[PDB]
């Protein structure tokens, strides 16, 4: 009965990496399969997340522009599967006696939450370990984006995301992976289309990737503990708090 954690994780989060987007399987006619670079391109640029559930749109074959991105996104998925998420959580906002709890009280774990700056460091290390450098386009573009994530996580307004703010001063043409040609002048419609694709990716990267990690690895609550402040608990510590709260009140 381990199917529950995936389902409840998908709906409500706070159950760890198992229900994280990149760990999900694509549904075939007879069952399920691991996702490949081509599948990810579909999720990011074409059908969206529902591609995993069978949603199809034309073109079926990837255009040449997006076909050339396959190796890079395959690389991304490979780096994701090799990423030591537990280690990175343990070296940014580690657990304090959760598996060794023994007989600790509820108040012992209440102070054990992660500040938004710590949640940034974890998410920052994840971006460095998973996202291939050539996808950033430049060192300038990676640093601007990292600053955008920092502000986003600090603000605590996860629904007030702005693409215009995310893309501001990003150098679109630094990203070779958007292009089908380096020869000749770049017309407005091509630049506009390059901006459109990069928008999708950068926006996915915040909403899908970054927020995905936050949703899976943490649980935020609006207590506890005074009004008003948002506290992020590692989902393991949150699972401990729920358990001890509902054991004393349930004989």
């Amino acid at each position: 009965s381990q199917s529950f954690m995936r389902t409840l994780g998908f709906l409500y989060g706070g159950r760890g990496m198992r229900s994280f987007l990149l760990n999900r399987k694509k549904k075939t006619a007879e069952g399920f399969r691991k996702i490949q670079g081509r599948d990810l391109i579909r999720i990011v640029f074409f059908e969206g997340v529902l591609y995993l559930n069978g949603l199809e749109r034309k073109p079926k074959k990837l255009p040449r522009r997006f076909f050339n991105m396959v190796p890079l996104f395959s690389q991304l998925l490979r780096q994701h599967r090799r990423c030591p998420y537990s280690r990175l959580l343990q070296k940014t906002c580690p657990l304090v006696g959760i598996k060794d709890a023994g007989q600790a009280e509820l108040s012992s774990f209440l102070p054990q939450h992660c500040g938004s700056h710590r949640v940034y460091l974890f998410v920052r290390e994840c971006l460095l370990a998973v996202i291939p450098q050539e996808l950033w386009g430049s060192e300038h573009n990676r640093l601007l984006y990292f600053a955008r994530v920092r502000f986003f996580l600090r603000s605590g307004k996860f629904e007030r995301l702005s693409v215009a703010e995310l893309m501001w001063k990003i150098k679109v043409n630094n990203c070779d992976w958007l292009k089908i040609s380096k020869t000749g002048r770049v017309p407005p419609s091509e630049l506009s289309y390059r901006t459109q694709i990069l928008g999708q990716f950068l926006a996915w990267l915040l909403d899908g990737f970054v927020v995905g990690l936050v949703r899976a690895c943490f649980y935020a609550t609006e207590s506890m503990g005074q009004k008003n402040a948002i506290r992020f608990y590692r989902q393991e510590v949150w699972a401990k708090l729920q358990d001890l709260a509902f054991r004393s009140h349930i004989s």
